[PDB]
């Protein structure tokens, strides 16, 4: 590959590559949504604004119909037209195929009116306006020519090699460090949005630890890094690195990270026992000794503090059932619940005297992360509980989030930047966790309460302000008192890049994208930045 025409990029591949499928993004090779499948809009989270995308526009013509325009001159990369009928197709391969995560939309969308060439009606018995926001920049619209015939078991299980997507890159090749995208000469984009990719490839590089990282970002053999790496102000000053800010805290707010905690698992079943560990863990040794003070410590809610958010926050709840860094407070709670450390060895046992002892986990490789469970187990070793930290590989990792099978582990998968809140509270309480085997959506330790689940509807439901503040209100109390989530900081949305080759990367001085490719955040304008960059020489 010609090094001047190739834009190396890592930072999401924590597996080997080898599936593709659009239908199950938690398996696919990041980018697979975004470079490959393409959603009807763009959020950019910087001005709260809609982009449209396949869409030409799109509006709530009433309380429950929605028109969609789609551009004209839209094709799949295999040179088929795009039309209405592959977004009609994509809603509806959801309703007897009820094994895709999108298929409960059939609950509250009643049907899909044709009415003309490229304008769709959606008519909706239970218009939930804050979760049609997240469709509509999350769902990948996928050709009806390609899987129309395809059983469910193919729809969902399928590696989906060489996809064929509408995107501005396809695949040409992958192996176990890197899956190679090639740039799509007819992509629509170019002459219908006068969007040209600069990239000829976009190799997507896989390490086994962000230390690796390190040296490609200092030799300018990796040109984009979403990766988390130590030491960036030697970085800036001796590598000629670029970050979004160009002083410190250099890193925009991406996510909350918090603990999910395993409900079914005692004494982790006890909310109180939940609410101690709350107060034993110090979030600011975490920001200082893993962070460098690149990250924020998050509020008890752990509400991401972004003004679209933060006009609904409920001072009143958080003032009141909060908690924070106190020790005392968590072995005040301790003693109350009955574990005691009755036989001195600085761990408390459960009331029948029996010791106990659980297991907080990360991915390995994900160097910040391992210091930040070291760091949280600390904290709760100071209370007397014992805590040890684990470091599955990725996948084993990924594996006992989805299934719920931990006792403790830290993660941010569903609690990032959106369009709305009701995400970040569907992220941590998503009610179809409880009963189903997997849950790729939130809520990973299958806390259930059948309140909160009125409480996010409600929410959904609601357009008006006022009636959005009541809501978070009450969903933020139920949070508070049974902590099924322990909110501790907002994680970076690491960037940092070599202008080796690329050069004219966005920043807060020139912000037109978010450069951050991620899953879930090509439609964030991530995207946006393989427009900008443009090739040194
Ligand atoms: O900071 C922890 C690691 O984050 C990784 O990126 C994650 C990201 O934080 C979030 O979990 C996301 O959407 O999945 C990403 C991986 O695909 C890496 O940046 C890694 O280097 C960090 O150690
Ligand atoms: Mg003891």
């Amino acid at each position: 590959f010609e090094r001047n025409k190739t834009l190396y990029w890592g930072g999401a591949l924590w597996s080997p590559p080898s599936n593709w499928n659009p239908f199950t993004p938690w398996n696919a090779v990041a980018g697979t949504i975004g470079l490959v499948y393409e959603p009807l809009f763009l959020y950019d989270p910087l001005n709260d604004k809609f982009e449209p995308w396949l869409a030409e526009k799109g509006e709530w013509v009433s309380n429950n119909e929605y028109v969609l325009t789609l551009r004209k001159g839209l094709r799949w990369q295999d040179g088929v037209p795009l039309t209405a009928d592959d977004v009609v197709f994509t809603f509806e391969i959801a309703k007897k195929y009820t094994g895709i995560s999108y298929s409960p939309v059939w609950n509250w969308l009643g049907r899909i009116e044709r009415v003309d060439e490229r304008t769709l009606k959606f008519v909706f018995s239970d218009p939930r306006y804050q979760e049609w926001k997240q469709m509509l920049i999350n769902t990948p619209i996928v050709p009806k020519h390609i899987w129309e015939n395809k059983t469910e078991e193919e729809v969902l299980q399928a590696a989906n090699e060489n996809p064929v997507g509408s995107g501005p890159y396809y695949v040409e090749s992958w192996a176990d460090d890197r899956c190679v995208f090639k740039k799509n000469g007819n992509w629509w984009g170019i002459r219908e949005l006068g969007y040209d990719p600069k990239p000829e490839r976009i190799v997507e590089l896989r390490v086994l630890s962000n230390n690796v990282a390190v040296g490609m970002l200092m030799k300018g053999e990796l040109d984009w890094s979403n990766f988390f790496l130590p030491g960036v102000p030697v970085l800036k000053k001796a590598y000629g690195i670029v970050t979004w800010y160009e002083n410190a805290p250099y890193m925009l707010p991406a996510n909350t990270a918090g603990i999910y905690i395993n409900v079914n698992k005692y004494p982790l079943s006890i909310p109180e026992f939940r609410r101690a560990m709350a107060y034993a863990i110090n979030p600011e040794k975490i920001v200082t000794r893993a962070y460098e003070n690149m990250v924020t410590a998050a509020n008890p809610a752990g509400i991401l503090p972004l003004p679209g958010y933060m006009k609904y926050y409920p001072k009143e709840v958080v003032d009141k059932y909060g908690f924070k860094y106190d020790p005392e407070m968590a072995k005040k709670i301790l003693d109350e619940l009955g574990f005691k450390d009755v036989n001195k060895d600085g761990f408390r046992e459960d009331p029948n005297g029996k010791p106990f002892k659980l297991t907080i986990e990360c991915p390995y490789g994900w160097t910040d992360w391992m210091v930040s469970i070291q760091s949280i187990a600390e904290d709760l070793v100071k209370v007397g509980i014992n805590v040890e930290p684990k470091y599955p590989d990725y996948s084993k990792y990924a594996d006992d989030l989805y299934g719920g099978k931990f006792d403790l582990i830290l993660n941010n998968f569903t609690t990032g930047v959106s369009a709305t809140i009701w995400s970040y509270f569907n992220g941590v309480f998503y009610p179809d966790a409880v009963e189903s085997e997997y849950s790729y959506s939130g809520n990973f330790g299958k806390y259930a309460n059948p309140e909160v689940e009125t409480l996010l509807d409600e929410l959904n439901r609601s357009n008006d302000d006022a009636k959005i503040k009541e809501v978070v209100a009450k969903l933020s109390e139920i949070l508070l008192k049974d902590l099924p989530f322990i909110p501790l900081w907002y994680n970076g949305a690491w960037f940092q890049a070599s202008e080796a080759v690329w050069t004219n990367w966005p920043t807060e001085k020139n912000p037109y994208a978010v450069p951050i490719g991620w899953n879930g955040w090509w439609q964030l304008t991530g995207i946006k930045t393989l427009f900008g960059i443009e090739a040194k020489h």
